[PDB]
Formats: structure tokens, sequence, C-alpha cells
């Protein structure tokens, strides 16, 4: 189920096979861990380079081979912080070009910038599709999708059931936030797991959870 680094500061737990959530602290916040046959594959980075560095060290030593490629899911600090780090060890970092603009807006290094509304990648063996559905807790937010396994990583868009308000709305839209959370809802019908971008795994009631959060 779950090991964890010296400090506090890391812990990664398992979903399947293939497939594990990181997780990284005062506040938590959440990624996936994608085991291929060609490499590690993270979605999203952590806070900082000093954790970002730890969760790839800890990764690639356990599951014995390299983070080839990190999917970033908005451009703030919890899923861009890291960035530094990736770009150094040749990590390719993916996203929206929207993303890779307010990432170079807040002065972080770039991200890719490839990623378009529906993108589908396979690494390996594993498959991945992003999909940016609109608006809402930012500009830029995009979720993904892993369809071998029905897994949405709902990202900061979604909130956890512990959650009892909207978090930092500063960079929100929280009109088109209900509607883009409906285009996730339409596009993917049958959902095994949801990651919350912050808090505890869950399934399609955080999207509903969420919702009702923005009434
Ligand atoms: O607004 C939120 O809920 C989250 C958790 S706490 C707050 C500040 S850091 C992070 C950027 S996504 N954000
Ligand atoms: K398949
Ligand atoms: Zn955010
Ligand atoms: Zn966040």
């Amino acid at each position: 189920t779950v090991i964890k680094n010296e400090t506090g500061t890391i812990s990664i737990s398992q979903l399947n096979k293939n497939v594990w959530v990181h997780t990284e602290l005062a506040v938590p916040s959440n990624g996936l861990v994608l085991n291929t046959s060609k490499g590690l594959v993270l979605v999203d980075s952590s806070w900082d380079d000093k954790l970002t560095k730890e969760l790839i060290e800890m990764v690639e030593k356990k599951f014995q081979k390299r983070v080839t490629d990190v999917i970033i899911t908005h451009a703030h600090a919890d899923r861009i912080g890291g960035i530094k780090t990736l770009k150094e060890r040749g990590i390719k970092a993916h996203s929206t070009a929207l993303t890779a603009e307010l990432a170079k807006k807040n002065g972080y290094e770039e991200p890719l910038g490839d990623l378009q509304t529906v993108t589908n990648l396979k690494f390996g063996n594993m498959k991945v599709e992003t999909f940016y559905p609109g608006k809402g807790h930012t500009e830029d937010n995009i979720v993904v999708w892993l369809p071998q396994y029905n897994i949405l990583v709902g990202g900061c868009l979604v909130k956890s059931t512990s959650a009892k308000d909207l978090g930092n709305v500063a960079d929100a839209y929280v009109n088109e936030w209900s509607t883009s959370i409906e285009n996730v809802l339409k596009r993917y019908r049958n959902i095994n797991a949801v990651v919350p971008g912050h808090g505890e795994v869950g399934d399609k009631g955080l999207l509903l959870h969420t919702l009702d959060l923005l009434k």
C-alpha cells in the first residue's frame, strides 16, 4: 500500500500494478506515478524542486527505471514547482500552450505546450488521455484519463470529500467550473476512481461534490 521518505515530506500509495498516487506536504498535494515498460511517468510534479527531486529519487530507486515524462495539469506552484528539476534532468514536461504561457507569466520555466484539448499518448504499454474541459479552478486546468483502468486524475478542478469550500478562487472561474465538470462527467461515463488535486482518493461523487460546492 504506502512507502515513505525519511522525513515526513512524501508518500506513494498503490492503486494497481502500474499506477500509484504520490502525495507531498502545511498542505497535502497529490499526483500519479505510472509504471511502464518504457519508464516512469508522473502526472504533475510537486511544490518545489527539493520535493520533486525526492519524489523522483524515491520512484526511480523503487521501480528501477527512469522518470521520462511528466504531465503538468496547471500552472500553480503545487503542479509546476519542480519544473527546473525536470527540465535540467531531461525529463519531458508536457502541457497545454495555455499552461506553458501561464507558467512563463508567473516566472516559472516553460513546459512543452504540446498538449491540445484532447491528446492521447502512450508509454509502453500505458495509455494516457489528457482532456481540457474548460475553465474552473484555473483557466488552464486539464484532467488526465487512463482508459485501460478507467482512472481519472481530476487535479485541483476536483475537490475531495473532506473539502467543504472552494479553496483559493483568485484564479478561478466559478461559473464555467460547473460546465467543465459536466464536460468531464459526459466524456467519461464509467469511472472507477477519481484522484483530487488535494485530499483523499474517491470516485464519481467527488465531481458531484465539487458541483455542489459551486452552488
Ligand atoms: O485552492 C486550493 O484548494 C489549493 C489547496 S490550498 C491553495 C493554495 S496552494 C493550492 C494551489 S492549487 N490551493
Ligand atoms: K488496451
Ligand atoms: Zn491550483
Ligand atoms: Zn492544487
